[PDB]
């Protein structure tokens, strides 16, 4: 089979350009009120494929920009207000992660939530069709939801650990003498809510007949059962541009990375293809402390220094060994430039850090990630 290049470069040839549609497709917005604008329009248009024309946007009354930047800045704002949790349509899995998943209250802020789940799925599928990024990653469960793949046990690990190790026990030891029941106790604002997984289930014992059974149900509640109409309406928007034949051809972790730009680093791989010049060296303190501040960032964060320093977020085929600058190839480097008082400047052409020799590992964690906080 093809790797994620080729099968990215096959699912392009299949994704048919659109002859009977209007060469562009305008909308004017303003930025105070992008989400609002933007749902009115694309959930407005006579017909899908008009999305599928080339995007002229106008933000404000701003007129005469490039609609290629002015597009991707749209992209951008419209996924950080889509899944801002303060609108109740996504929320965060979990208070430690920095994951999203669909919120399963989202009717109470708005009864009309399920049509803003088809906007969303409509954005999506733009960005995949144009070759725009959604701002935003998901918990991979909502990757296989979209591809109609199981979701199994092994997506609990990534989500929540504790209760992982749980289900896990359960699969892997004999159950019955903890007299567990059908049922699932669930901790919200300090209260116990327990809810049936069947019928009568409060009164069914779980035991290594019935286990299977109950670990798949327990993963339906936590991943599925509560907003099936929202991913329904979600995936109908995202299929009005997207073929879901032809979204099959890749896997929950290729679909991330083609929506969103995973999000799934090597840091080892990293720092063994890194060069060092102008006084730095393999095994500098300054440079030990940088590996030990990348080590411990988020893979989100991680990604945003990369983008920092390559241009954008998308790491070579092969690992960093083949990374490429402007003119020819280009190893991920590292020069000793300027003084303690300024940040770390970034030459992406040349897929370089110019970082100055910090005398502490806190500052330099200071100063490096100010740095970033731009894109
Ligand atoms: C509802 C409270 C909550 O988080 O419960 C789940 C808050 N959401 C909104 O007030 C809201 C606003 C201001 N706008 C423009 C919305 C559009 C769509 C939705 O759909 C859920 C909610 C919105």
């Amino acid at each position: 089979s093809r790797d994620y290049k080729r099968k990215y470069e096959f699912f392009r040839r299949k994704l048919k350009k659109q002859n009977d549609i209007p060469n562009k497709f305008e909308m004017k917005l303003r930025r105070a009120t992008v989400l609002e604008d933007s749902y009115r329009r694309i959930m407005g248009v006579k017909r899908a494929d008009f999305l599928k024309a080339r995007l002229w946007i106008e933000f404000d009354g701003e007129k005469g920009l490039d609609y290629g930047g002015v597009a991707r800045e749209w992209f951008f704002l419209i996924s950080k207000e889509m899944f801002n949790p303060y609108y109740g349509l996504f929320e965060y899995s979990a208070t430690d992660n920095y994951t999203l998943q669909i919120n399963p209250n989202s009717g109470l802020c708005n009864e009309d939530h399920l049509s803003y789940f088809k906007f969303i799925g409509r954005v999506a599928g733009m960005a995949v069709y144009h070759g725009k990024l959604l701002d935003g990653f998901f918990i991979r469960p909502f990757y296989k939801m979209m591809l109609h793949k199981p979701i199994t046990l092994h997506d609990m690990e990534s989500v929540d650990s504790e209760y992982y190790n749980s289900l896990r026990w359960i699969l892997e030891n004999d159950p019955t003498e903890l007299d567990l029941r059908f049922i699932i106790d669930e901790e919200l604002f300090g209260q116990t809510h327990q809810h049936e997984l069947k019928n009568g289930g409060s009164e069914i014992v779980v035991t290594n007949k019935n286990k299977k059974e109950y670990i798949y149900l327990v993963i339906q509640w936590r991943f599925v059962n509560r907003i099936q109409k929202q991913m329904a309406a979600f995936k109908e928007g995202f299929f009005e541009l997207i073929p879901q034949d032809l979204i099959k051809i890749f896997d929950e972790n290729e679909l991330e990375l083609l929506m969103c730009g995973l999000g799934d680093v090597d840091v080892n791989d990293w720092r063994e293809h890194t060069k060092y010049k102008n006084g730095y060296s393999a095994n500098h303190q300054v440079i030990q402390w940088f590996w030990k501040a990348v080590l411990m960032m988020d893979s989100e964060k991680r990604i945003r220094l990369l983008q920092f320093v390559t241009g954008t977020s998308r790491v070579p085929m092969n690992g960093f060994a083949e990374l490429y600058g402007s003119n020819g190839p280009q190893s991920f480097t590292v020069e000793q430039w300027g003084t303690p008082e300024k940040l770390p400047r970034a030459h992406t052409c040349f897929n370089r850090l110019d970082l100055p020799p910090y005398e502490s590992f806190e500052e330099l964690w200071d100063k490096l990630q100010m740095a970033i906080e731009n894109t």
